[PDB]
């Protein structure tokens, strides 16, 4: 640090607090300027304890935990990691959804750089305005896929924030060297337009050239002042531009599509672990996905890679996924358009053509429904029912977030299936327990147990690009370290009470697979990569502010 | 301001937040690190008063509240200035009393210069800690005395910093010049002592020769850093402390102590109102004070010297006041210590000496009764009944602070004198309406209507001593702005609403005074004393930031 | 210090060199920057003697010696202190008068504030981006009569530089104090006009009502940022201007003409000392002043003062001073014009109109001769020879800057009148020695030796206004320090080896007259001058940088 006093104690990169140690004070400029008491950080984390114990909404919670961030960045992360179980649903999903909902109304300090088109040109001197120097990831959106919400434009700037705060609390990435932005260019959200408290443009999204020049530029800017092989992650952009941005981009700069891919690997986990239980032949396996956009396209495809790596044909591989959108089932033919993307898993109509999804459900009669429409409860009892009657144990993944999107509740998944279904979702649920007594434990099937681990050892390895295999590996790394015991919980992914742990093994083995692929940069190779991750992993405790003072002979 | 980039927006007294003008943030380094959207102070206040309407508990919206002095010092005014008489009970007594009483439990950020005992020698290296240049007004306590609360030691620190946010809501004096200050020389307060969120040193009070010394090196150390004439206003000391230093100081640096001599100025102004609606002749005026400490000796001080500049000698004014403390009636001889500041006041023991304070008051008879015992409600419903039927329009202060410590309520005050009292508290209560429908309007007698105007002017004045004459002007001008119609409402003070402009009427007031009698030393003497005033006033509104641009001939 | 690491090094207000202790450098990241070498101040002057003794002309050690006030000023002054005698003819007259002719030449870092009329309007933004907050002294000139060479415009920014060293290295004032101004409003000079070096705007002098607006300006920003009572010391200005200012501020604001006031002090302070070896009566006084401008009339009506005090009229001892200007003597009814000044001093034409000045010497036979003309050699060896035969010790004075202006050497003074003369210059003369041995000292009439102690005066005293009668008493603290061994070497001065004693013995006399007479405001009065006057001098050892750390019991 090249500050002294006052600043010390402004910037929570590095104010303590009382946590300030006596000789720290007197050789920083402090001393008088904190009360006489000095804390340990375990002080400062029970009085949050005890204050958020008292707090009654979860929203107030937001505000009180993101504030910290801005005032005691160490204590922060401290206090996320005392428990982090208890405060995802608080800082992730599906809180930060009612966050960027209402932006605008709870607004107190801003976080992270804000790029609007109205500075289309000038782009380079905003990144330039950053104050730290060696960023090394980026979470950017546009705010027009916000979670299930829709278009928030700029209020979907807490999403970045909040998969940043992942980024650290769970794989250990220095926080300082993370950069949230959101890119302005109007939005389409009629209500916001209106909102007096609204922080974008009032206007609606540019759609021309200007938008593909404006992210070219940004591109070109953060890379040009922190290096190419900047991570950038691409967050909760709309359908056409996801893909289009992913293509174009990923052979020339270090970036993925958390939307597209992270949830992908995830998704896949899950099914890998649900076949410890089921076991049956893969060629048996009938997938049918509600929706067809970002997710189950990227689910699908990596699916696919999967199968084909176990035998199967790509081609035969994709004859067993199907999937139903907001216009019905996607068949060679229909009248509703089937992009690029969507052409390997548009098959032939069937004899009768499904109505609603429940008769997709009795025709095709799938052993496997992923739901990632952003549409609400669509996962019915009767569609459920119908699962139960077609299948012994059928796979029930309902990953649309927040919570009143989601497909279906873990109550009404297992109470449904008499307790049979292998059940998933996007947003957290408590355990379930049916009249009967049994009780099941559902597991979260959401990418913030791949993105983590998977940007550690990129960032780690100076990973130039990021190939769709990595994300194979990294389904198969949260996968690997399920226990037998959590299986029968009716667990599909490893505690997320462990995700620390769970991140860091994934990190390793993606460092290990990057290396052993020869996708690594970063020299020399470490013998042991186990020990060479753990020991860069940032950590919440304290570190001394010191000047080196010492003796000479 | 010689600061840009980011310190402009984590330093609180030059953080707008969006308010920023896109002028100010491109040529400031800001671009991007703000959202797109410039809004005005207006909108700001808007987010404001919105939220706030959504809390709960008083001690949650004082957390908001302050919370915002540490974010946007000028939001932080203009939000006290939209509803002072709202917000007062917020900041100030009674809810400052229950943030003094767990300080510890909602510390987020530190305020004010603390200096210890265990700093002896050290205390000018604290000082030079502080980040201003140029202070000009200081409010210090030991915590030994809070409110009626007792010894909160370094919990204390509330208190000066609610007397400083009032400096400036009230009188306009310049934030940044102004300093809180706790010493802390340990606590005898058993509970904070075993508390470990408690902020100060884990040691009973030092009573020795070194709190003094300390106390001498703060005076000192101030001064010399700051100029002889910096205005030091002592708050919450101890009863013995607090006249010795007083004493000791206040003809060698520019200071008062708020307790003793602001409450006299507060009260007597009341009484002189009370007198508009009596008329009664001085003769038949006896005074019975409950309590006999820094506020009744004050007081009673006061009062003696106005009537004496009214005709009746020493000798003669003070016969007419009479004290009650926790040991019983100050008679000559008593058991009970009586100090040199009592001794005045402690008559002959009267024929039969009264056991309780009802005792006192029907054996002596007083016209007026003043509580300032910190003790809860001592004016029983029998007290009061009692000096109903001793007088037609019994006077009744119930000073003590907090409302929990406060010697009666309004309601008690008018319900059990059927209407016929002159009431005032020093804590806030509502209107009282009768069963008959008469309405009364209680006011509040409490120093804030006087510290602030009576601090801008000697200020402003540059004076170099305060005499107890300047508090006597200060309650005489508080009281001549009273209005008839205010007074019938059941006002013995002018509304809180308007303790703004009402400060500065007193701050002119005082001016004048301090120039008529030689204690000015601002020079040139201004002409117009009032105009002089409120050019020097602080505004709340948001100053330009920008650099002085501009093209050569 | 609220900065550490290299800004301590690139400052020259804290930079130490190699004297920063192992301590300092440790903690304040100083550790590594600096040769391992721990170096005493000692160390570091020997090493700027051992440099300057090899140098062969007085610019380029100027321009050394100069160089080391803006990379270690305690240095500086160190260096200064160590030999004040050899360098004053350096870092003084004459040699800053090549400077200032040479100024644009030699120019690598600017010194000072510079305030021009393309500024007018926005003065007070280029007084806040001086650095320091606590300015005392400030020395102003807008470069139009820079000694005796004339319009050197911004090139005479030299000047305000010089003076403020001498307040430091005579004095003792605080250098981060002290504030060098220089106002442009352009230059009538021909020669910087065309030169591509100039460091002003390239226009002739305004001389409109915008020039005196200016000014206004200026005095208000300067005072308005730094207190009513800082002291402005206006040096070198024009005739016209020079007067005008003194009269239209001196009552406004602490302040005070050097050229006028300052050597009127000096200029008596030598007349009283050679009464120390002449005696005769004041009546058979006649004074004949070569010049009538800014030094003329400032030193006749300081001697007019001086006799007015031992018992003559205002107007009798006004008729024993005699003025010969470029025009000719002043007579009434002259064809050249005589000012308001003059006129007490403009008599009626003696039995013939001198041609010259030798005539005038002749014609009038004054006692004493003044040269205050800047025009050269006007003493030229007949008017000397005159001057020996029409007195038996003839008091002669050359008091024009620079060397090559002045009205003759000490060499042809002492020479030419068989050293009989009691001789004095403005600029350094060595020592005189006959044919027949005997050896004459002239002493340094230059006004070096009174503002540094008045100043230091005033400013300790918080002295509003100066007085005439405030530069007489200097005159009689300097000369009062001249001893009797001293007068015999023909020193008409104290030792300018002792500069700094002298000044001080005239600041605390100074500040014992400002108190006497109620004129100064620093409460308390301090019971011993002497002690107060030194306890507060500005020393050039280092001070410890080091934070105050130490145990908490
Ligand atoms: N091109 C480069 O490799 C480059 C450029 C500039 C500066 N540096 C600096 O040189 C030092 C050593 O280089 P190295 O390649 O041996 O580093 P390394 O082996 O320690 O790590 C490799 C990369 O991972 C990053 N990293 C490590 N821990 C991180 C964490 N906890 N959170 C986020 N990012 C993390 C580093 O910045 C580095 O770029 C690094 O500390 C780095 O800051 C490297
Ligand atoms: N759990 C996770 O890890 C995770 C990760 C990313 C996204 N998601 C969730 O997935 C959902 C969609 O994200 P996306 O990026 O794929 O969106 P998208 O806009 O790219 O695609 C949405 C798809 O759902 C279909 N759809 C909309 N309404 C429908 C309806 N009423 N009935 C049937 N189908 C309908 C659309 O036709 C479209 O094919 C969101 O709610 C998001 O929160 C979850
Ligand atoms: N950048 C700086 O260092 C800076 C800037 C502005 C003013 N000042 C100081 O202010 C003085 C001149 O002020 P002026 O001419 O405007 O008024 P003034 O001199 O008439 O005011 C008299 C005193 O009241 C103080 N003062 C005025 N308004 C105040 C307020 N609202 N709150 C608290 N204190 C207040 C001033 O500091 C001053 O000491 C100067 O002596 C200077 O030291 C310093
Ligand atoms: N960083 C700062 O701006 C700073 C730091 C320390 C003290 N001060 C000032 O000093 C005053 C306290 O009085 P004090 O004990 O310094 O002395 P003092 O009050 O006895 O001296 C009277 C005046 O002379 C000035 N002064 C003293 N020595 C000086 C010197 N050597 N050169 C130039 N000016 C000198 C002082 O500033 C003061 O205005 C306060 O009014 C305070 O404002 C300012
Ligand atoms: N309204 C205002 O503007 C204002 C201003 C300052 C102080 N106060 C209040 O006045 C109260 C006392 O403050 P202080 O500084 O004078 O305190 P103090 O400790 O100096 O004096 C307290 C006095 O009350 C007496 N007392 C205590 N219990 C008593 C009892 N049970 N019966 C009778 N007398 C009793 C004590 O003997 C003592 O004489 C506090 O509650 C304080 O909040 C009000
Ligand atoms: N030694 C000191 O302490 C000290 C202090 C201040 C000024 N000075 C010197 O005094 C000189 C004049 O300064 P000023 O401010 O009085 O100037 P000024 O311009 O106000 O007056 C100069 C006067 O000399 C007259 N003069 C010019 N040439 C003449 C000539 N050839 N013959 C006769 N008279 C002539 C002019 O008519 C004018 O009246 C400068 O050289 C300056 O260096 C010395
Ligand atoms: O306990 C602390 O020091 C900080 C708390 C916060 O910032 O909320
Ligand atoms: O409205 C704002 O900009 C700030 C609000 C806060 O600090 O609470
Ligand atoms: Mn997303
Ligand atoms: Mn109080
Ligand atoms: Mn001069």
């Amino acid at each position: 640090i090249k500050e002294k006093g006052k600043p010390l104690m402004l910037n929570p990169r590095t104010n303590k607090g009382m946590a300030f140690t006596l000789q720290e004070r007197q050789m920083l400029g402090l001393q008088g300027l904190l009360p006489p008491k000095i804390e340990t950080q375990d002080i400062q984390a029970l009085r949050f304890h005890r204050n958020l114990k008292k707090m009654t909404s979860p929203l107030e919670k937001y505000i009180y935990i993101m504030g910290i961030q801005e005032r005691n960045e160490k204590l922060f992360y401290r206090i996320l990691q005392d428990d982090i179980e208890s405060l995802m649903p608080i800082v992730y999903t599906p809180t930060v959804g009612l966050a960027c909902s209402q932006y605008g109304h709870i607004f107190r300090r801003p976080k992270g750089l804000f790029i609007s088109i109205s500075d289309r040109g000038h782009v380079r001197s905003i990144v330039d305005n950053w104050p730290e120097n060696h960023v090394k990831a980026v979470v950017v959106t546009d705010g027009e896929r916000i979670l299930g919400l829709g278009d928030l434009g700029v209020y979907g700037m807490g999403i970045p924030v909040g998969k940043l705060c992942l980024y650290t609390a769970c794989a250990g990435i220095r926080p300082d060297r993370c950069l949230p932005v959101c890119i302005d260019v109007g939005t389409d959200n009629i209500a916001l337009l209106k909102d007096p408290f609204y922080m974008g443009l009032y206007q609606k999204r540019d759609r021309t050239q200007q938008y593909d020049d404006l992210i070219d530029e940004f591109m070109k800017a953060i890379t040009d002042r922190y290096g190419r092989n900047t991570l950038i992650q691409f967050e909760d952009f709309g359908n056409h531009n996801a893909f289009r941005f992913l293509r174009k981009y990923r052979e020339k700069y270090c970036t993925f599509n958390d939307d597209i891919q992270g949830t992908a690997a995830v998704a896949l986990a899950g099914l890998l672990a649900a076949q410890k239980v089921i076991s049956k032949p893969i060629s048996e396996h009938k997938i049918l996905f509600l929706g067809a956009g970002e997710a189950a396209l990227g689910i699908a495809n990596l699916i696919v890679m999967s199968m084909v790596e176990n035998g199967l044909s790509e081609q035969e591989a994709q004859k067993k996924i199907w999937m139903f959108d907001k216009y019905g089932l996607l068949v060679k033919g229909r009248k509703a358009k089937i992009d690029s993307y969507q052409e390997p898993f548009t098959h032939s109509a069937p004899e009768s053509i499904p109505d609603t999804f429940e008769d997709a459900v009795n025709i095709l009669k799938p052993s496997t429904i992923i739901g990632v429409a952003g549409a609400g409860r669509l996962f019915t009892p009767d569609v459920i029912r119908a699962m139960a009657s077609i299948n012994e144990r059928p796979v029930i993944f309902a990953l649309s977030n927040p919570t009143a999107q989601a497909e279906c509740t873990a109550e009404e998944a297992y109470t449904l299936t008499e307790g049979r279904c292998l059940f998933a979702s996007g947003s957290p649920f408590g355990p379930v327990k049916l009249t009967d007594g049994r009780v099941f434990t559902p597991g979260q099937g959401n990418n913030v147990y791949i993105f983590p681990g998977v940007a550690l050892a990129v960032i780690l390895c100076n990973t130039r690009h990021i190939s769709d295999s990595v994300f194979l590996e990294a389904a198969k790394a949260l996968t690997s370290q399920l226990t037998d015991e959590e299986l029968a919980q009716g667990r599909l992914y490893p505690p997320l009470a462990n995700i620390q742990e769970v991140s860091i093994n994934i990190a390793i083995k993606v460092t290990e697979y990057l290396y052993a692929n020869k996708m690594a940069f970063r020299y020399p190779e470490p013998e042991d990569k186990a020990k060479y991750v753990k020991e860069r992993t940032w950590r919440s405790e304290y570190d001394s502010l010191l000047p080196d003072v010492y003796e000479w002979p």
